[PDB]
């Protein structure tokens, strides 16, 4: 019923992100100069550097706000990708089954701790 763990639990899973190649794509902000059209498809950029810079500054208050964040850099992928066979595309389907394997338990364990908080 630790309120505050899953900090530290989001700050692992980046980790464990970081070190999968799967994770090279989205570690920094997309290149605009590699994709110059990026920002007429895309209106919020996100990556992975910034949701941990986000986390280490203090400004989630949630693991749920943190896992919007990390949605929306699979859903630019997903938006920006010419092809469902893209290889980009392809790296960020197997990083967000990944990611939704072990955020899972985080969410559950933040939202178990506050109900008990609550009781
Ligand atoms: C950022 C991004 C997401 C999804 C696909 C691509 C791609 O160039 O195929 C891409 N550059």
């Amino acid at each position: 019923y630790d309120i505050q763990a899953w900090k530290k639990q989001c700050e692992e899973l980046l980790n464990l992100i970081f070190q999968c190649e799967d994770s090279e794509p989205f570690r920094q902000p997309v290149d605009l100069l590699e994709y110059p059209d990026y920002r007429d498809i895309i209106d919020t950029p996100m990556d992975f550097a910034t949701v941990r810079e986000t986390l280490e500054a203090g400004n989630y208050e949630s693991p749920m706000e943190l896992c919007k964040d990390v949605r929306l850099i699979f859903s630019n992928s997903k938006a920006y990708t010419p092809s469902k066979r893209s290889r980009i595309y392809s790296m960020s389907l197997r990083l967000s089954a990944f990611f939704e394997e072990h955020i899972s338990s985080v969410l559950s364990d933040y939202k178990s701790a506050l109900r008990f908080h609550k009781r």
